């Protein structure tokens, strides 16, 4: 997270860290038993990390769970990254607490200019910003005209931009997989970008509403 703040700790108690040695991505906890990612976060067993603030440091308000499925959404390609979200499960249902939460799917599609949170453990292209402890990004959705205008023919259906065209603030590498929630709901997955916080780049992120029916069909199988 490039130009954000650090989180009060657990104000994200759905934010996970996707590990593997090391932290590599982000994750969303959408209930007991599952995590929402990005697609290109794939592996074939990761460790889950929640209830975590500083990856660093041994806090007690952690709960390592290893993987049991992952699956990629099917319609994913990596060339255009399009339809980049993907669905963990836990090995063991997590233990909801005052540290993990899970954060709810959106009833509908959030329009332009819905500001929303994006927050990570990634980059922060900063001396100041300490990307150990999870970092916070408000960021408003940008209407598909600055989207396109910015990527020209390459956002999809499954995409939308957020993020500021001036440039400062946005989400980057380490961040992908995390959430960008929306009054409460999960709007969007991180997914893309030309550099980070680089002026006329914004952020392009998977459209979340549009999944529902595959999300709570795959959850439920
Ligand atoms: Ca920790």
């Amino acid at each position: 997270i490039v130009g954000g703040y650090e989180c009060k700790a657990y104000s994200q108690p759905h934010q996970v860290s996707l590990n593997s040695g090391y932290h590599f991505c982000g994750g969303s906890l959408v209930n007991e038993n599952w995590v929402v990612s990005a697609a290109h976060c794939y592996k074939s067993r990761v460790a889950v990390r929640l209830g975590e603030h500083n990856i660093k440091v041994t806090e007690g308000s952690e709960q390592f769970i290893s993987s049991s499925r992952v699956i990629r959404h099917p319609n994913y390609s990596s060339y255009n990254i399009d339809n980049d979200i993907m669905l963990i499960k836990l090995s063991k249902p997590a233990t909801l607490n005052t540290y993990v939460q899970p954060v709810a799917l959106p009833s509908s599609c959030a329009p332009a200019g819905t500001m929303c949170t994006v927050s990570g453990w990634g980059n922060t292209m900063s001396s100041t910003a300490d990307g150990d402890k999870l970092q916070c990004l408000n960021i408003p959705i940008l209407s598909y005209s600055d989207c396109n205008n910015s990527y020209p023919g390459m956002i999809t259906n499954a995409m939308f931009c957020a993020g500021y065209l001036e440039g400062g603030k946005d989400s980057c590498q380490g961040d992908s997989g995390g959430p960008v929630v929306c009054n409460g709901e999960l709007q969007g997955v991180v997914s893309w970008g030309y550099g980070c916080a680089e002026p006329g780049n914004p952020g392009v992120y998977a459209k979340v509403c549009i999944f529902n029916d595959w999300l709570t069909s795959t959850m439920a199988t």
